[PDB]
């Protein structure tokens, strides 16, 4: 097998909650500052406090839900690796900021992982970031990375920080 960021692949479509559809889901960034052309990496804090700065990842704001879709069909993944969190660029200016409801792997139809399970009062700025590291079923054709903003998107500075698949196939 190998791995393969998730971020160095194409997706199909990826959809996010922000109100400026030119701006875009980011490579290798978290949105708001990508979209604004900014070196800043993705950051997330961790499960003991500190705050991680990481190379790869993909940047999104939660939407109802916003869904970023690859096809994996034929590749062969066997295994999809990322933290979840919010980015640390996010301003919590106020508790209706930076509150994502939750996020959910989802693969042909199917949820095969949802943060509400151990949160079901969803991520804020300051839940340490969700360690995603889990079996992709054999001969899997579509996987959807969905966030929910729940009431506001405001804030919701989702990144899946080192995303990566891990396949013996080909894309
Ligand atoms: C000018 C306008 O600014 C942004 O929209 C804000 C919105 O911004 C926050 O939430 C979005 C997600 O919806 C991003 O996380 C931003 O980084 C946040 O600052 C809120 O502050 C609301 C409060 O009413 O106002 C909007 O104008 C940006 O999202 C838009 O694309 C646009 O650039
Ligand atoms: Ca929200």
């Amino acid at each position: 097998s190998r791995d393969v960021y998730l971020s160095d692949l194409d997706w199909l479509n990826a959809t996010h909650g922000d109100d400026t559809k030119s701006k875009i889901v980011q490579k290798n960034h978290p949105f708001t500052p990508g979209n604004n052309n900014q070196s800043t990496k993705i950051s997330l804090k961790m499960e003991d406090g500190s705050i991680s700065e990481f190379e790869k990842g993909l940047g999104t704001i939660a939407g109802s839900p916003s869904t970023i879709t690859y096809d994996i069909s034929g590749a062969g993944v066997t295994k999809f690796f990322s933290y979840l969190g919010i980015d640390r660029s996010a301003n919590p200016i106020n508790e209706q900021y930076a509150k994502v409801d939750k996020i959910e792997v989802v693969v042909d139809g199917k949820v095969i992982y949802s943060t509400i399970n151990q949160f079901p009062n969803g991520l804020t700025y300051e839940t340490p970031a969700i360690k995603v590291d889990l079996n992709i079923p054999e001969n899997a054709k579509r996987l959807q990375l969905k966030s929910y903003a729940g009431e506001k998107t405001w804030g919701d500075e989702v990144v899946y920080a080192d995303a990566k698949f891990t396949a013996k196939g080909d894309f």
